[PDB]
């Protein structure tokens, strides 16, 4: 079924529809399709699906000059946690990456890896009968209840980072990088956002370490900027994007109720443009909008009207992507792309809607999401939502 009681308006007159030049990148429009886990990934191995991952990827990339960022990618088993969910560490991955990666490319679209790490968000117990650790920022504060009840069961307690072994998790976000590089991705982007590891650093809720990596604002960013620096070192600056989520409450992050938030975020924005006139300006820099301070809660639910990520525009100046709860408010995103240098991110409905550029550039109706597959180990729900056309066909208006 298409989205009732929504009025669809064409963006066609805006500058979602003017070129732009994201890294090596010339998109053709500005409507991105941000990172998306999905689950579908193959146990044992975290092995990209075999049998549904290029026809969705494929799908998705019809529209030219569509930029896509693949689902969360572990760098690593360690930064693992999930079984059904890719990795780019191993060659038997990138095999099928690849793959993926090509199908994309010829479609004429451009793919960017998103680098991902769990820290407390991922299943303790998953860890413990491969042999992990369950790190984190801190070991004395858990993400919640369950969490830290499947920390006890499993007999692996939350492991507050060394130094030394957050160093060497910048040596496979750099492994991981040239991977995906290797394999043909445009680029990567590190995911420093809700409330995953280097996000537990970020957050002063989560991160009670007294060495240099926690006790300020600088300190609590020391990990992600490192990360940042190592990957502009190894791949190219035009290769590389950072993903962030200032308001975020996702994973028990401490969003807009953290007097100091905006001045954690400011930091970073700052030391991005610092980098910027040195020379290496990242590709882009993208950020969740308080919009959507959780990605499990319908579009409308806990939304922060308090706080606003505008201020990130007065600190860097490259592109900047703005995704949440976009696709039913149009008439927002015609206000936000007034900007000339702003790429809006549509999660959830590029989920449901494999041509949803078209959808946008004429004003069509939306077809309407099922939650229920968004992690389920099938097709259905994953490659087999219609275009409008084959809606029209199936009859999805009634006559
Ligand atoms: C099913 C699902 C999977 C998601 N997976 C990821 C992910 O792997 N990485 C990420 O950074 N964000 C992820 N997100 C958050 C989205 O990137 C996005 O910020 C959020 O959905 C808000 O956009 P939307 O309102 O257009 O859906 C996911 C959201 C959903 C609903
Ligand atoms: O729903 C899965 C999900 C994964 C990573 C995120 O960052 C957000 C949501
Ligand atoms: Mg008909």
């Amino acid at each position: 079924s298409f989205v009732k009681d929504f009025k669809p308006q064409a963006l066609g007159d805006t500058n979602l529809f003017k070129p732009i030049k994201i890294g090596n990148n010339e998109l053709l429009h500005r409507a991105v399709i941000p990172p998306l886990t999905r689950m579908r990934a193959l146990h044992p191995g975290n092995i990209p699906n075999r049998d549904w991952a290029v026809e969705y990827y494929t799908q998705r990339a019809q529209r030219p000059g569509t930029m896509i960022i693949t689902e969360g990618a572990f760098i690593s088993p360690q930064a693992g946690g999930y079984d059904n969910a890719p990795g780019v560490w191993s060659e038997e991955q990138m095999v099928e990456w690849t793959k993926i990666f090509n199908a994309i490319h010829e479609k004429k679209s451009f793919v960017w890896v998103n680098l991902w790490v769990l820290g407390w968000a991922a299943f303790p117990d998953n860890l413990a009968r491969d042999g992990l650790r369950y790190d984190s920022a801190s070991d004395n504060v858990f993400m919640d209840a369950e969490q830290e009840a499947k920390a006890k069961k499993a007999n692996n307690p939350q492991h507050s980072l060394t130094k030394d072994e957050i160093k060497q998790y910048i040596k496979e976000y750099v492994q991981a990088a040239k991977n995906s590089i290797a394999a043909g991705a445009d680029g990567v982007e590190i995911h420093s956002a809700n409330g995953y590891l280097l996000n537990q650093f970020l957050d002063p809720h989560s991160n009670t370490r007294t060495d240099e990596y926690g006790g300020s604002i600088e300190n609590r960013a020391r990990f992600t900027l490192e990360v940042v620096d190592a990957l502009v070192e190894a791949i190219g600056h035009e290769k590389v994007g950072l993903r962030l989520s200032p308001y975020g409450v996702f994973n028990s992050m401490s969003g807009g109720a953290e007097t100091g938030i905006v001045a954690q975020y400011a930091y970073v924005a700052g030391e991005l443009e610092k980098r910027a006139k040195a020379g290496k300006r990242l590709a882009f820099v993208h950020l969740v909008e308080p919009r959507v301070t959780n990605p499990f809660l319908t579009e409308g639910e806990g939304e922060y009207e308090g706080g606003s990520n505008d201020f990130v525009y007065s600190i860097w100046k490259g592109p900047v992507i703005r995704a949440g709860n976009f696709a039913l408010h149009p008439e927002v995103v015609r206000e936000e792309v007034k900007d000339k240098r702003t790429l809006i991110g549509y999660g959830r409905f590029f989920i449901s809607n494999p041509d949803l550029v078209d959808r946008l550039e004429k004003g069509l109706p939306l077809n309407k999401y099922d939650r229920d597959t968004f992690y389920q180990m099938s097709a259905h729900g994953y490659i087999d939502y219609p275009t409008y056309e084959e809606a029209l066909k199936l009859g999805w208006d009634k006559k």
